[PDB]
Parts: structure tokens; C-alpha cells; sequence
């Protein structure tokens, strides 16, 4: 693997979202994965809905939680492996409010085929980052709302309550980092993201690693 990868400078993650007051963060990663998946296919970028997630997806609780192996799971197995444009079908939950779902009319943002999930091992999550794009994760974020730059070291990592994408990695720098996108509007930490200290399981990030499959 390379020393350092970040997809963003390839233009195939999106500008940073707001999950707002809602427990959404799962589907922002799921659907991260499948917006930077689909560009990496050979697609224009395409704002995707983490709405249609969100509202439908009743495998997952809605504002309360879900997976995103379970988002995955029901993209393909419930939806015919549509993934819908934001423009279609926007994010509504903003202040904790999920309207109901609807199935008239909507346009197909991506189309998947299936997913994979990594090992809990950060040299072959890396391996396979720096090859086939930004990866699905779960992690501890339970001391990131005090985050306003750098690379943390000390985070906590308990147990898993946040869903983010890491889109690239740095074993270069004198302490080797993750980058990571999440969900908290542009004004939160680096622009959004994250750098974590890599190697040594930060916020539990090797944990559950997934991506979805564009056959
Ligand atoms: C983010 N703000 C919403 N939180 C969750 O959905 C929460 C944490 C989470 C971890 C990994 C992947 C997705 C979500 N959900 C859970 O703790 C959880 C666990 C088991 C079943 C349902 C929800």
C-alpha cells in the first residue's frame, strides 16, 4: 500500500453534510460509501440520499440508529440495489422530524450490487482503501465533540456510536493518521473531518469496516 492516499484530492467524496439533530450518522456513511463507490465506477459524483435511508430503510431505527451493513443489506435486498439522488429525495430529518416513504417518482443516483466487509485490521483496511476507495467505519465518538483540529491520539474507544467514512490515510506524517469524514456540518474540527491517530485502533475504527459493491 502507499504511504499516504487521500481520495478527496482524486474529486470523489462529497462536501461534508449535516445529519443535524437526528441519529443519522450511519446513513451518511453508508451512502458516502456509495456516492464515492459510484464515482470511482466511472460515474459523475452524485449527491446521494441518506434520506431515503432514513425514512424507508425499516430495517434500521431511523433517528434513533441503524447499520451500515443493514443499509447495504436493504439497499440490495429491498430496493433492487437503487440508491437515490438527494435532489430526488432530499434530507428532511434535519430537526428530528422522518417523513414517511415514498416510492412514486424517484431517480436512481447509483446502482449497487452487493457489499463487502474488511477485516478488523487497519494495514489491510488501508490496503484496500488505497486501491477501491473511501471505506464505511464505525467508531467511538464519544470525545469528538470537543475536536477542533490535529491529529488525536487519546481517543476514547469504549464502544461503537458513530458512523463515519474514511476517505484516506497518512503514514508518512511523524504520527500516521486516518483522514475521516463525518457528518457534522464544515464548522466542526479540520472542514468537517478528522485526522485519528492510526495503528493503534483509535475510536475502535478497524471494528466494522464495509464498502458496497458496484458490480
Ligand atoms: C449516529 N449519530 C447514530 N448512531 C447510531 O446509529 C448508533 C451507532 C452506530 C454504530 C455503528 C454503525 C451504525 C451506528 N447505533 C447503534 O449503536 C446501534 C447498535 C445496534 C443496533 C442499532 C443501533
Amino acid at each position: 500500500a502507499p504511504a499516504a492516499v487521500d481520495w478527496r484530492a482524486r474529486g470523489a467524496v462529497t462536501a461534508v453534510k449535516d445529519q443535524g439533530q437526528c441519529g443519522s450518522c450511519w446513513a451518511f456513511s453508508a451512502i458516502g460509501n456509495v456516492e464515492c463507490q459510484w464515482f470511482l465506477a466511472g460515474h459523475p459524483l452524485t449527491n446521494l440520499s441518506e434520506q431515503m435511508l432514513v425514512s424507508c430503510d425499516k430495517t434500521d431505527s431511523g433517528c434513533s440508529g441503524g447499520l451500515m451493513n443493514n443499509a447495504f443489506e436493504w439497499i440490495v435486498q429491498e430496493n433492487n440495489g437503487a440508491v437515490y439522488t438527494e435532489d430526488s429525495y432530499p434530507y428532511a430529518s434535519g430537526e428530528g422530524i422522518s417523513p414517511p416513504c415514498t416510492t412514486s417518482g424517484h431517480t436512481v443516483g447509483a446502482t449497487i450490487t452487493g457489499h463487502v466487509e474488511l477485516p478488523q485490521d487497519e494495514a489491510q483496511i488501508a490496503a484496500w482503501l488505497a486501491v477501491n476507495g473511501p471505506v464505511a467505519v464505525a467508531v467511538d465518538a464519544s470525545s469528538w465533540m470537543t475536536y477542533t483540529g490535529g491529529v488525536m491520539t487519546s481517543c476514547v474507544s469504549e464502544q461503537l456510536d458513530h458512523g463515519v467514512l474514511l476517505v484516506g490515510y497518512n503514514d508518512s506524517a511523524a504520527v500516521p493518521y486516518w483522514i475521516i469524514k463525518n457528518s457534522w456540518t464544515t464548522q466542526w474540527g479540520e472542514e468537517g473531518y478528522i485526522r485519528i491517530a492510526k495503528g493503534s485502533n483509535q475510536c475502535l475504527v478497524k471494528e466494522e469496516a464495509s464498502s458496497a459493491v458496484v458490480g
